[PDB]
Formats: C-alpha cells, sequence, structure tokens
C-alpha cells in the first residue's frame, strides 16, 4: 500500500522549542497535505547580546503521498 | 559498588516535551525504585489536522538494582 | 575573515529546557564575549523522589574571537 | 556537469523489505524522472495483533536534476 | 496521556531478515502486551562453513505500559 | 518569526570539493530563493582510470519559506 | 531459532573498567539465565577531590529468552 | 586466544538483500577461511529504468586468523 | 607522560576549505602552544546572492599542555 | 541554579587505559576546579617498533563554573 | 552479478585534500585493479611550527572483485 | 608524500582490554610492517559461565605502504 515523504524543515520562535516545531508544522500544512509524524532531529539558535533571540528546531516531517 | 539498568522509555503528552519526560518518569517511579538519572534520546510527535496532538520524548532511565 | 571558537556547556534549572540553555548562555556571556550562535548536543536529568529535580541541557555556544 | 536531488521517502509493505523499497521507487518513478541509486535509511514496522502488518523501510533516492 | 516501554529484542532465523523479525516478534508477543511499533537496529549472522547459518536482526519494540 | 527549508543535493565536478558544491548551491538558486547556509553531508566521488574523474559532494541547502 | 534480549546495564567500581563490567555481569546473571555476550557502549565516571572515585562502564548484554 | 581481521565487502544481487549477503560471503569463503561473523553496514542498490536492478548490500566479515 | 587539550574551533574564508582551517590554525597558534593536530568535524557555509561567500569549517585542534 | 563546562581533553601512558586518564584528570586538576565527571570518547595509540608505546585515551571532563 | 572490496587508505599531502585523495587513490590504482568508486571518511592533519604540514585525508576505495 | 592502510582487526584475551589489542597488534606486527597508529572501535566479550572469558577488542590499526 502507502508511500510517504518526508521533507526538512527548521521552525524558528523567540519563544521556545514547541512553538518553534508548531511553527514549521503550520507552514507545512499550508502547502503540504496528509501530514503524519514528525522528527525532531536538532535543536539550535541565535544568540543576540548575551540572550536566545531565536530557537531553531530542525524537523523531519512524513506525509502521505496520494 | 553498586550496579544500574538503563530502560528506554516514552513518554506522551499533548503540552509539550518537559511533560512528555515527567509522564515517562512518573510512570516509571510507580513500578520501579532508585530513579537516579535520564538522559533524553530522540523527540517525535504525531499530526493531527495540521497541528502537533502528541508530543513523544523518548527516554533512557537510569536506576539502581538492589 | 572571522575564527570562532565553540564550547561545550550544561546548564541546570530545577524547571526546564529553556531555562536551562538560558542559564549556560548567561554564564557564558559574564565571561565570553561575542557569543554568536549554540547547539544542543544533549538533554539530561537528575531524578529525586520519583520526578525531575534537575534538568541538564548541554549546548555548545560559538563566539567570535578577535 | 550533472546536479543530483536526494528526496527521503518511505515505502509500506505487509510483505517485506524488498516490496516496501520498490513501492517507494515505484511511486518516485511516476513523479520524478532519472533516478539513479538508493540508499535505505531506516527499517521500521507497525505491529497488529502480535504480528508485523506492515514493513516501512525509509530510503533517500538520488535522481539527476536536468 | 500515555506511555511506553521499548525493549531491544535479537530475533533469530536460518530463513533471513523477515523471519528473524517476526520470530522476535512472536516471542515478545507471548510475553509482553499492545506491541505497536517497531525499529530494526541492526542485522548480524553467524557463518557456518561458508554460508549463513543464522540471520540475526537486532530490533526495538514499542509497546503500551497500562 | 520565519520558516526554512533543508533540501538535500550532490554537486558535481571533475575538479574539486569547491567546485562541487558551488555548482550545487548555483542549481539550487535558479529554482529557489533565499538560500542562506549549506552544511557538507558527505564526500564521494567516481575513479576513471585510475583517477578521480568526478568529485560529489551531497550538501544540505537551506532557504527561507515565504 | 533462538531469540535474545538485550539489556542495558552500567556496572560500577572503584578500581576500574574491567572490574566495572565484571560487575554489571556478575548481578545479571543471579537474575538472568544464559548470558551470552556484551557490549561496552560506554565509559564514563565520578571525580572526587581531584581523582576517580567510581568508574561507570555502560554495557549491552544479550541473553537467550527460552 | 584468537584474533580476527574484519574485511569490507559490498555483495550484489538483482534479487535481493539476503541474495546479495550470500554472494558476498560466498566470494569470501573462496578466499579466505574460517569465516565466523558478519554484521550488515549498509544498504543501496542501482535504479533502471524505474526499477531496482541491483541490491547492494555491504557487510562486515569477521575471520579467524590463524 | 604527556596530555593533550582538544578545542574546537571554526574558520572562515570567501576562498574555501583549506584556506578556511589555516586561519583557525594561525588564530590558535598565536595564543596557544604546541599545537600538534587537528580534525576536521564539518564543512558549513553562508549564501549571499546566490552563492558561498563564507567556508566555515569546524575544526578540532590538539595541542600539548605542558 | 549550576552551569557545568565540558573540556576535552586527551591523556597518554605507556601503560594503559585507566593509567591515560588519570594523567588527563591530575592535569585537569592542577588548574581547573569541582572535576565532577568525566566521559570517555575515544582511544587511540602510537605504535614503536611492533608494539604500543604510548596509550592515548581523549575524555571529556565536566566541572562545575561558580 | 558482481562483488566489491572495500578497502580503508589514507592519503597524505602538504597541498590539501584533492591532492591528499589523489595521492591515496594513485596508490591503490598501482596495486588494485577496477577501482570504481571513493567516499571521504575523514579529514585530519599535521600541524608543524603553527601551520598544518600534512593533510590527511581517509578515504574508503571501492573495486571490482574478479 | 605518504599513504597509509587501516585495517580492522579483534584482539582476543581471557585477561583484558589492553592485552587484547596487544595481542590484535603483535598479530599485525608478523604480518604487516611500519604500525603507526590503532584507534579503538568497539568492546565486545564472551560470557561462560556468568563471567566474562573473552574480552574481544575490535581496533584498527593504521600502517605506511612502501
Ligand atoms: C559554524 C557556524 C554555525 C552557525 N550556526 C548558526 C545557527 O545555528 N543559527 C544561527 O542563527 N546562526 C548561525 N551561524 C551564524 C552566526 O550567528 C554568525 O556568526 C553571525 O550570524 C554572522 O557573523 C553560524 C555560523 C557559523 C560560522
Ligand atoms: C517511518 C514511519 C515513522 C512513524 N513514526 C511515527 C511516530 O514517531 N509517532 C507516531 O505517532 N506515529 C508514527 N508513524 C505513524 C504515522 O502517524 C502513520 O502513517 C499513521 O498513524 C497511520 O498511517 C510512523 C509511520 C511511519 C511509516
Ligand atoms: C552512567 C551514569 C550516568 C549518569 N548520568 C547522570 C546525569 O546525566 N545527570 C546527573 O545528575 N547524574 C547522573 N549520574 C549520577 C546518578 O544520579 C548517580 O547514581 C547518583 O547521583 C549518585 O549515585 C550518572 C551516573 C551514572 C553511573
Ligand atoms: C516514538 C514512537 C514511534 C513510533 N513509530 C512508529 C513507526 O515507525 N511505524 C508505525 O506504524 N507507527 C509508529 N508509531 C505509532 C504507534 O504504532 C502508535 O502507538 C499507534 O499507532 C497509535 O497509538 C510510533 C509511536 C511512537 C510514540
Ligand atoms: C567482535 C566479535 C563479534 C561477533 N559477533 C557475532 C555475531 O554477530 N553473531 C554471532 O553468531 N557470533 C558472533 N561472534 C562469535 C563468533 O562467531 C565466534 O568467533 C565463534 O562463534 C566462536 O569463536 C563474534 C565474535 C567476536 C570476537
Ligand atoms: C555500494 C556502492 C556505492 C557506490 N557509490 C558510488 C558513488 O558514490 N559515486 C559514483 O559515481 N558511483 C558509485 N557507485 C557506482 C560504481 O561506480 C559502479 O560499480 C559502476 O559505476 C558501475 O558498475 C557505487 C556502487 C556501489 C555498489
Ligand atoms: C550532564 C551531566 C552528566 C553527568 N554524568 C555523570 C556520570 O556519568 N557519572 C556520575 O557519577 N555523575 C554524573 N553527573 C553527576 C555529577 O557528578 C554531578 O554534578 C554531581 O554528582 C552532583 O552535582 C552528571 C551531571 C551532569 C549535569
Ligand atoms: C552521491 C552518489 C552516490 C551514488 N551511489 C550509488 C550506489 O549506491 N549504487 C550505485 O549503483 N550507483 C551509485 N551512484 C552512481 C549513480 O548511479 C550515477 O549517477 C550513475 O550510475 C552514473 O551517472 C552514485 C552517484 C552519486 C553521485
Ligand atoms: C538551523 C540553522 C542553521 C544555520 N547555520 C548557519 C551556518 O552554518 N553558517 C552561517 O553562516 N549561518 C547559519 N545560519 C544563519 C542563516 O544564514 C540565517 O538564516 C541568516 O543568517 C539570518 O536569518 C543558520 C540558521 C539556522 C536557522
Ligand atoms: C589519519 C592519521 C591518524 C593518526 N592518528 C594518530 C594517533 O591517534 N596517535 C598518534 O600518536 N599518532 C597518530 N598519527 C601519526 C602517525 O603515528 C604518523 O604516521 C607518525 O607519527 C608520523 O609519520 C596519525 C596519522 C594519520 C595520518
Ligand atoms: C589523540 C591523538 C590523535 C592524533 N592524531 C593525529 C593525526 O590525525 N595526524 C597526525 O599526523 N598526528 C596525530 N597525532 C600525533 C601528534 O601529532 C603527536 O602528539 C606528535 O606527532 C608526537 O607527540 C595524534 C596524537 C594523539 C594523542
Ligand atoms: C546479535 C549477536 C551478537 C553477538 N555478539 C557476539 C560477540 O560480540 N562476541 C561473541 O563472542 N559472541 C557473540 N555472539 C554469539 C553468542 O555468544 C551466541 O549466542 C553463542 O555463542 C551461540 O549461540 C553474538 C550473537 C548474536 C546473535
Ligand atoms: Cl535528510
Ligand atoms: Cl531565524
Ligand atoms: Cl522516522
Ligand atoms: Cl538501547
Ligand atoms: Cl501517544
Ligand atoms: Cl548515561
Ligand atoms: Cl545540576
Ligand atoms: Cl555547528
Ligand atoms: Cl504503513
Ligand atoms: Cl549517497
Ligand atoms: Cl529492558
Ligand atoms: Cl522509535
Ligand atoms: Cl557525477
Ligand atoms: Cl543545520
Ligand atoms: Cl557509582
Ligand atoms: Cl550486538
Ligand atoms: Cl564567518
Ligand atoms: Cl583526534
Ligand atoms: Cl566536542
Ligand atoms: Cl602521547
Ligand atoms: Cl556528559
Ligand atoms: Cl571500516
Ligand atoms: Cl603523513
Ligand atoms: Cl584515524
Amino acid at each position: 500500500d502507502h508511500v510517504y515523504k518526508i521533507v526538512e524543515l527548521t521552525g524558528s520562535s523567540p519563544n521556545g522549542i514547541e512553538e518553534a516545531v508548531n511553527n514549521a508544522i503550520a507552514r507545512a500544512g499550508e502547502t503540504l497535505r496528509h501530514l503524519r509524524w514528525f522528527e525532531v532531529v536538532d535543536t539550535r539558535g541565535h544568540i543576540e547580546g548575551g540572550r536566545v533571540n531565536h530557537w531553531q528546531v530542525t524537523v523531519k516531517v512524513g506525509f502521505t503521498l496520494e
């Protein structure tokens, strides 16, 4: 039966990890269809002043190809 | 002296990463004894609609065998 | 152009992942200068009673050497 | 001269590993062109009753961009 | 919500890879309950004469703890 | 705030590593927009006679989705 | 044929690496049966004063399930 | 006691994974002696038309040196 | 006898990989002493226009502590 | 609460692994303070004649920053 | 059809990465036959004065056994 | 200048890790020439009764080809 595609995206947020991945999954939902699962590959961030100003979570999203 | 066992559990939460690991550690605490440390091995999730509905954190938990 | 040094630090917090990394980055900012980016290498923790009492996030922080 | 794109797909089959990858490569062949090589990244599966009902092989497929 | 345990088992078979994992999953199903997914970690084997006499596939099996 | 996509490309050159990645980035720039960073994942090549005739560098390219 | 379970243990010793793994295998031998092979995953330790006071070797032990 | 050498071979087959490794092991058995164990390192393949025409399993074979 | 320290630095150059590492090693040579070996951990870069404007090679440098 | 720094050192000894790491930890203890834990990253060595004359164990040492 | 052997060599050069691998492939072509592909495993080097005097690229070369 | 070959051997010993590698390096020195360095890839062992009877250290040995 089924075939899936896995794209790598990195979501950003000034607020934290969960927010960063949700942004990435929201932006994927706009353009792709049948989002099933994801996997966090990596957590990074930008430092401004002496503080984190962007959390950057890169993520693999699995979705059904029809 | 002592010997430790490491078990692999994956906790689930609709709320996020810290809640998902806490759930895993709570469930381990009911059945095992002398939980000492843990390590996150992996963060994954399920997507429903175009949103994350389950954060799935898999974790290794170390505990003393007596 | 520029050369950067990457140091490995692990931040601690009784509250969670983002707080743990912020602590690490705060302490780095006191002593180093020109902090540019970071990467999370590893999330660990201590368990007291049957609950997490310390989140330990180890992180690599990149900063410009002048 | 040539530049290649690598896409990550996961093929499914109730029958086994080879069949799962063939399904993934068939579905890629429908939409893409000049498939040259593949690499198995990962073998997973779903368990129903106490038996495997889906073999899930994830695969990287390299193809020529023209 | 839910919590899963992941155990590592290595199944054996003189016939090949799918049979080896099925054996492992069968033996897990006898003793454990609510087997949900698995992941192949590793494929090894024993060589007798100049031929493979045992396929050894080590696998991670996830199951719901209730 | 922002969201990035990461695509995997492998560039080719009969001259060497830098040229191979530049080709890949050139070809990505024709079709994609807002290329921000890249990472080398892997260096391979084809041998013809007893000499390298193609350097194949596979690379991950990050770019802003708008 | 045979199906094996692999458990992860970490043995401790104030003396060194071999002693640490032997303690882990001894404690496994008390409770499990048909220990066949082991693999070292990791060597760690505790530092007291400015000296190692515990060698911590984590180890995967494979054993036959009957 | 003994000392072993591990050589890396990749076997090929138009039929599948088990056949590919058997070929590699057969060819090793012709030239080497006392083949004891193997480990799969990697599964790759060539695509011709839109179909797999070669399965290429690379494998590490351990054998006793006398 | 001798004990070594390994620091992680990332060198930059608009020209390529070797120049980037040389810059890192030059800047290490100014401040440290007895540089013995290095290892490349990682090759990254910045893209400006549709072209690489900085090669970023991160490197581990080993040097004798006396 | 607390923040730790992890430094990478490689200790040497003509005698063996434990001696090598002890030398590394001794040299760290002279200069740094509040050494808490270590992890072995890697074991290497130099061969002179047809024998090992230096054991080189590289190690990560964690210590409290105050 | 076929069977390949992979050997691991490390080529050296005072000039850089491409030269180092070419040396390794040249020396392999003298003694082996039917060199098909290679893969860079690792880039290291020796530092003399405060400068790189040898680039050491270790490489895996695949060649047809007939 | 120079070119090195890396071979993978696994040394055995009922006594421990250092002895097992020394055996591997001794057996390599009988047949090969100009052994320069080695790296430990892996520590395994056989369990007899409830005790380790063979320590199996696999090692990569680098030697000059002339
Ligand atoms: C090796 C390397 C890694 C970097 N990683 C990141 C990153 O993960 N996130 C980020 O926002 N910027 C990253 N940067 C950009 C960094 O913040 C940069 O030095 C300044 O943004 C421009 O000098 C990286 C730069 C280098 C050289
Ligand atoms: C390779 C692969 C990985 C998957 N990983 C997950 C996961 O991490 N979490 C999850 O809830 N479901 C996972 N699923 C199940 C996925 O959500 C599935 O397609 C639907 O649940 C049923 O089609 C996975 C499926 C595949 C094929
Ligand atoms: C292999 C190993 C790993 C450990 N990792 C951690 C850790 O990540 N964080 C921590 O607070 N303690 C850690 N500990 C210490 C653990 O909590 C310890 O058993 C008690 O603190 C003292 O016995 C570790 C201990 C061992 C043996
Ligand atoms: C960490 C994790 C990994 C999973 N991986 C897979 C998978 O690889 N394939 C799959 O079909 N389902 C997967 N699932 C879904 C699993 O079968 C799930 O529990 C049920 O499908 C719904 O509860 C996964 C779930 C979790 C939590
Ligand atoms: C490093 C090492 C790895 C081994 N791996 C396996 C294995 O994966 N499967 C197996 O049946 N035997 C394995 N053996 C045992 C091997 O077959 C052994 O030499 C004979 O069984 C007894 O000498 C291994 C032995 C060593 C030293
Ligand atoms: C395991 C494997 C890996 C290969 N890798 C490459 C590669 O990285 N680049 C390439 O041009 N060809 C590669 N080839 C193709 C190789 O050059 C092939 O043997 C001839 O091109 C056709 O026989 C590979 C073949 C195999 C079996
Ligand atoms: C990231 C991390 C890793 C640690 N790993 C270990 C370990 O491997 N062994 C150990 O005995 N203690 C470990 N500890 C505990 C460490 O010794 C701790 O700081 C003191 O024991 C209590 O502060 C670890 C602590 C942290 C934060
Ligand atoms: C990065 C890369 C990896 C490759 N891997 C393989 C492989 O695993 N097996 C294979 O038969 N050919 C492989 N090839 C060769 C591929 O099939 C090639 O593009 C055509 O054979 C000649 O253009 C590879 C080529 C590249 C550039
Ligand atoms: C996950 C991630 C990785 C990045 N890595 C790098 C890098 O390696 N080098 C770099 O110069 N900039 C890097 N950047 C910064 C990137 O160029 C950035 O999007 C722009 O510099 C500012 O938006 C990175 C950014 C992200 C989100
Ligand atoms: C890829 C590579 C790795 C090396 N690793 C080591 C090492 O781990 N320890 C060491 O003492 N020397 C090492 N050497 C140096 C080696 O012993 C060298 O050939 C002689 O010391 C000088 O020719 C290495 C050399 C190369 C080319
Ligand atoms: C952990 C370690 C790694 C080393 N790696 C290398 C290497 O990659 N190349 C090299 O030429 N020498 C290497 N050396 C040798 C290093 O240059 C050595 O300190 C001097 O050559 C003799 O003291 C290494 C030494 C150690 C201890
Ligand atoms: C996955 C696997 C790994 C093994 N690894 C080893 C090993 O590292 N050393 C060894 O002596 N035997 C090893 N064996 C052989 C093991 O000891 C075996 O069960 C008995 O020797 C014959 O049943 C392995 C067997 C399996 C299935
Ligand atoms: Cl990917
Ligand atoms: Cl950003
Ligand atoms: Cl996945
Ligand atoms: Cl595990
Ligand atoms: Cl769930
Ligand atoms: Cl641990
Ligand atoms: Cl802490
Ligand atoms: Cl980085
Ligand atoms: Cl499926
Ligand atoms: Cl590839
Ligand atoms: Cl378990
Ligand atoms: Cl999983
Ligand atoms: Cl090409
Ligand atoms: Cl990245
Ligand atoms: Cl302890
Ligand atoms: Cl194993
Ligand atoms: Cl830069
Ligand atoms: Cl090193
Ligand atoms: Cl590091
Ligand atoms: Cl030394
Ligand atoms: Cl650690
Ligand atoms: Cl190898
Ligand atoms: Cl050299
Ligand atoms: Cl090496």
